[PDB]
């Protein structure tokens, strides 16, 4: 089955992977592949919520690094450093005090300008990238009109590392780099993720990356072809031991497809209702830790 | 034997790659590993130039981007670049005329500064990255001066891949991204490298990372991993068929072991004498185009 190979990983980290300080156990330099044509990779054997990875994709592709966003969706997946950047300041006076943040964010302009805005997230380093001279730079936009003109080119990249933020800024990008590559038809994407945590987050990040490079073939005219999920170190808590184990001992069922507007075709100006996920039927989600 | 993954990668890109427009033939995601305590990664089934991959490192390490380091040891690998620097100027009036660059470069100060020096290629992003407020980082001793103080992060890192540079420089760094890992002893390191030519610079390339691997292994007292080497597009030109198909009909010796003096400690103030390979028995070399 096509979420198989996260199911090796999670093994291999389990029988294998090497312990260091609650601490890890990892393993260094792992890949899986995904033919995306053979379905669409969210997991099965434990529920994933695609509605956070499709709202914090968009986010992403519109350029924004705005809590805002976020929250006018339901979706509560970044604002932990938002928080993080309102209780440490010049004006700070948890479960209930993030609720705060939350409608004040959500309705307030001169709030959510300062304490909304992650900074350094995707969302800049993918559209706007920051140069020597200050102006800035859209690379995946560059890269996609790339694919369109040059399909070809071994130059479809897109990096999400800055060697002059990455040792001031709050959290170094774990999705450093990805690169296109088109042949016959079909649009393949390969990520270098050079930290992984198994058992949170490599589930959502295999249906991101499966989503963005569907997307991406949308946009250009493109079939898609394989997602390659190429790890640094990718690690298991020593407190989601259990919880891990417990998910191998389930039975992969038909992947869902995806299915996406047959006339809007720039991703940069989507918004929910233009993806839709159709026939998923996981087992149930685990909490952890 | 230690080379067998180059030569399944070979093998399968002539079997299965890609054909596209003389044109090539493709592979999109490849990984190949290399235990470096069972020997050093210079391919055995074809001669590779060892001096030539020991000073274009040192070269790299020293932060220089100036051709006559490279003429001063009589390694002419990065030439061509220099040669078409002079060309297209302001100033200029084949097999020989190549040899003029090289005596001017090499005895005229005035001219090496010009002419001699690449600008943005691997010397500068390894140990002078250029930054928005005009000062310079050095992220390879940044990074080694991490793994000695905190050989576990999931950030030792180092970019050669310049979003603001990339659209408007003579050539893209192929060695995109690499990254350490430690682990009870060992350091591995792992690269992206985003297009690869298998038969002319792969080789070449193993060698060269190997090499770095154990020169970084040796200042920070550690014992040496894998090398991982993770491909983006890794292609075959059309007219290096038989010359590879003629490699595959060979069969590898012991590999060769590496030795390194053992009380010089910094590897950005080495010099060629401070690295010897042993025992290196290579079938004989292949000329092609
Ligand atoms: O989208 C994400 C973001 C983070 N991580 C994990 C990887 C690392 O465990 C951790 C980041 O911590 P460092 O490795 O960067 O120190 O979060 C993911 O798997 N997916
Ligand atoms: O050290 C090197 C430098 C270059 N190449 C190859 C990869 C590509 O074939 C070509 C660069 O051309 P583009 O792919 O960047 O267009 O050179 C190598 O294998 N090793
Ligand atoms: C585990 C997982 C899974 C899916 C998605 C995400 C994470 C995660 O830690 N983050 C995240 C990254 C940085 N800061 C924060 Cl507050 C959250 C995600 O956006
Ligand atoms: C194939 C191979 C093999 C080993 C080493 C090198 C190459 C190569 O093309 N270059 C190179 C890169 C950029 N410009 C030039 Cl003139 C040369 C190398 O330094």
């Amino acid at each position: 089955m096509l979420e198989q190979p996260y199911l090796d990983l999670a093994k291999k980290v389990l029988d294998e992977g090497h312990f260091k300080p609650t601490g890890t156990y990892s393993i260094f330099g792992h890949q899986m592949r995904f033919d995306l044509s053979k379905g669409f990779p969210l997991l099965t054997t434990k529920k994933v919520p695609f509605g956070l990875i499709k709202s914090e994709l968009l986010w992403f592709l519109h350029g924004d690094t705005n809590i805002r966003f976020l929250l006018q969706h339901r979706n509560h997946i970044w604002d932990e450093w938002a928080f993080e950047k309102w209780v440490k300041s010049d004006e700070y006076h948890y479960h209930e005090e993030m609720a705060k943040f939350d409608d004040r964010v959500l309705h307030d302009d001169a709030f959510a300008a300062k304490y909304g805005d992650l900074g350094l997230v995707y969302g800049s380093q993918w559209r706007a990238w920051h140069t020597s001279k200050g102006d800035t730079i859209d690379q995946l936009g560059d890269v996609i009109e790339q694919i369109k003109t040059h399909p070809y080119s071994r130059r479809l990249i897109v990096s999400a590392w800055n060697p002059e933020d990455v040792p001031t800024m709050a959290l170094p990008p774990c999705h450093t780099l990805y690169q296109f590559y088109v042949n016959d038809g079909k649009l393949s994407l390969q990520l270098y993720q050079r930290s992984a945590d198994i058992f949170l987050g490599v589930p959502f990040n295999i249906a991101s990356y499966a989503l963005l490079t569907h997307l991406v073939a949308h946009e250009c005219g493109l079939e898609v072809g394989e997602f390659i999920h190429t790890f640094g170190d990718a690690h298991l808590y020593v407190n989601h031991l259990d919880q891990i184990k417990e998910q191998l001992s389930r039975t992969p069922r038909p992947a869902p497809t995806l299915q996406l507007n047959p006339d809007k075709h720039d991703i940069f100006d989507f918004d929910m209702k233009d993806i839709k996920l159709l026939n998923y039927d996981p087992y149930p989600a685990i909490k952890a830790p």
